[PDB]
């Protein structure tokens, strides 16, 4: 189960993890294409998980 969707959706996060590798380094194409930050997708898949509880 992954049901919380925000502004990214699973479709858009599996795409600019297709586009990361079909390009390499090209964040701002794949932001470009998604319709978001370059720079937001970037530290979106840097980061991997997401600490959602604060402990």
């Amino acid at each position: 189960d992954r049901n919380h969707v925000g502004k990214y959706t699973p479709e858009e996060i599996e795409k600019l993890k297709e586009l990361r590798i079909k390009h390499g380094n090209d964040w701002a194409t794949i932001g470009a294409a998604l319709g978001r930050s370059a720079s937001s997708v970037k530290d979106r898949c840097r980061l991997m998980k997401d600490t959602c509880n604060t402990g």
